[PDB]
């Protein structure tokens, strides 16, 4: 089974997944001077009002926030994107220090986590459908940097405790995902792929140029989580990251000059 080590991380993921080696994949690093301004990029459309987050669980790779997706307004749309794309989780991506953690890098910069916020197209009835298609998934990026804290992040940082080993989870009502964005919501975007196994090609990205900042105690607190169920020996869920891909034949363009 893949996982994020020595003997089955993402060098070895190729082999039972071989779209690893595709021609679309994520993460990549986004280089600032070479990305293109398209003033014809229309502003992003987040409307997260009506988001109604049911539970966060420990799924061994990482912790996920569910979100009950019959909610029809809970919607991202606008962008580089036709029509609405509903919330179903969002999940982060974290090193085993400040120095890394994020997937998409910007200049070779790696920060020290990455938020991302998952949703599918409603076209396709549902996720399962959506992620057999090119423009299935629209993944929302954000940058974490330590500085100041998140109070938006803290309900999400203090229920870990509770979740720490694969297959916990926690009900986790009444949370509002807006606590979790920058002030700007200016981005980049280009066509890529699920950033872990099966690693589809079927998504979307837009990763926000503004890094939100959390404080280095909420970041510390992802740290404690463990990759391995109860009764196993205690295995650190750090560097739970995918690096940056090949861009082959992408462009990278900015909503912003
Ligand atoms: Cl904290
Ligand atoms: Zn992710």
């Amino acid at each position: 089974h893949w996982g994020y080590g020595k003997h089955n991380g993402p060098e070895h993921w190729h082999k039972d997944f071989p779209i690893a080696k595709g021609e679309r994949q994520s993460p990549v690093d986004i280089d600032t001077h070479t990305a293109k301004y398209d003033p014809s990029l229309k502003p992003l459309s987040v409307s997260y009002d009506q988001a109604t987050s049911l539970r966060i669980l420990n799924n061994g790779h990482a912790f996920n926030v569910e979100f009950d997706d019959s909610q029809d307004k809970a919607v991202l749309k606008g962008g580089p994107l036709d029509g609405t794309y509903r919330l179903i989780q969002f999940h982060f991506h974290w090193g085993s220090h400040d120095g890394q953690g994020s997937e998409h890098t910007v200049d070779k910069k790696k920060y020290a986590a990455e938020l991302h916020l998952v949703h599918w197209n409603t076209k396709y009835g549902d996720f399962g459908k959506a992620v057999q298609q090119p423009d299935g998934l629209a993944v929302l990026g954000i940058f974490l940097k330590v500085g100041s804290a998140k109070p938006g992040l803290q309900k999400v940082v203090d229920v870990l405790d509770s979740i720490k080993t694969k297959g916990k989870s926690a009900d986790f009502t009444n949370f509002d995902p807006r606590g979790l964005l920058p002030e700007s919501l200016d981005y980049w975007t280009y066509p890529g792929s699920l950033t872990t196994p099966p690693l589809l090609e079927c998504v979307t990205w837009i990763v926000l140029k503004e890094p939100i900042s959390v404080s280095s105690e909420q970041v510390s607190k992802f740290r404690k989580l463990n990759f391995n169920g109860e009764g196993e020996p205690e295995e650190p869920m750090v560097d739970n990251w995918r690096p940056a891909q090949p861009l082959k034949q992408r462009q990278i363009k900015a909503s912003f000059k």
